[PDB]
């Protein structure tokens, strides 16, 4: 028997769960990675089959899990009717009230820390690994992710010190939104890249929010710009913006506009999704810096 400790206290899991609800946005990836097929998955975005993205889809096979959604909040009645022996909500934005409500249905694994959404991915992965008795296997999977990105650095020693920015694929009310240096950007550091500090003065929580008249100046501080774009229309809209259009990156073609899959892979930041980032992204960075 394993005992998981989290923000709301301890959860005792007597044996390996045969019925598992994934009540958060990204958890289905770590569960599938250790070959736990959830009976329910919670949709986030992308409108994927059964809310499982292409990298994890082969693991799903012919399984047809219920698809939940957080639009109105956690649907507990649906989770109750599914009658799970385990509920994983790390990423579901659980609070003290909703947790006890989930605990009534079955043992519930909540987030460990002050982040109700999107705690550091390794913490989420390790927690899931222990809960499903996959702990040794999960450790190997995490180590494999670090290996992949490190191998990119070794293959591209010239990239070291080059400045990059990781940006959302859409403007918010005319403003560029950058991912601040943190665990989310660690995969870029592993490749040897540095996050341009031009975004630091504009920091809000884990994101920089760039005023319009600061956009060109902030972008021009970077050698390569990675926009996480979910469709061709996202890219067109960004290139139509005069600040972005007049940036050095446009003239010098320093822009990387991700595919929906690539954006989703970054967004999920899982043991399954990150390997996709390590494969598909560096060839695009190579054409620019190279
Ligand atoms: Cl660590
Ligand atoms: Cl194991
Ligand atoms: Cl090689």
């Amino acid at each position: 028997a394993v005992t998981i400790t989290h923000l709301f206290g301890q959860t005792v899991i007597k044996e390996p769960p045969k019925r598992v609800v994934s009540a958060g946005y990204t958890e289905q990836d770590d569960l599938l990675a250790v070959d736990v097929v959830p009976i329910a998955v919670t949709d986030w975005f992308g409108d994927q089959p059964f809310a499982v993205w292409p990298w994890a889809a082969p693991k799903l096979g012919g399984a047809r899990p219920a698809v939940l959604n957080l639009d109105n909040g956690i649907q507990i009645d649906r989770i109750a009717a599914l009658k799970p022996d385990l509920i994983v909500a790390i990423n579901a934005g659980v609070d003290a009230d909703t947790y006890q409500q989930l605990s009534a249905i079955a043992p519930t694994v909540a987030q460990s820390g002050g982040d109700a959404f999107f705690e550091p991915w390794k913490d989420q992965a390790r927690s899931i690994g222990q809960a499903v008795f996959a702990a040794d296997r999960m450790r190997s999977l995490i180590e494999a992710v670090d290996q992949k990105f490190a191998a990119v650095a070794q293959r591209h020693p010239r990239w070291r010190g080059k400045k990059a920015l990781l940006l959302q694929g859409r403007l918010w009310q005319g403003n560029v939104v950058a991912t601040l240096a943190g665990w989310r950007t660690d995969f870029l550091n592993d490749m040897g890249l540095v996050i341009a500090d031009s975004i630091k003065p504009f920091a809000v929580d884990q994101r920089g929010v760039i005023p319009r008249d600061h956009i060109k100046a902030v972008l021009d501080a970077a050698d390569v710009l990675i926009w996480m774009t979910e469709s061709p229309e996202d890219e067109k809209a960004l290139l139509a913006d005069p600040e972005i259009a007049a940036s050095q990156a446009t003239a010098q073609r320093r822009h990387i506009f991700t595919s929906k899959e690539q954006a989703g892979a970054i967004a999920f930041s899982s043991v399954l999704s990150y390997p996709v980032v390590a494969e598909q992204l560096p060839p695009q960075i190579s054409q620019i810096l190279g």
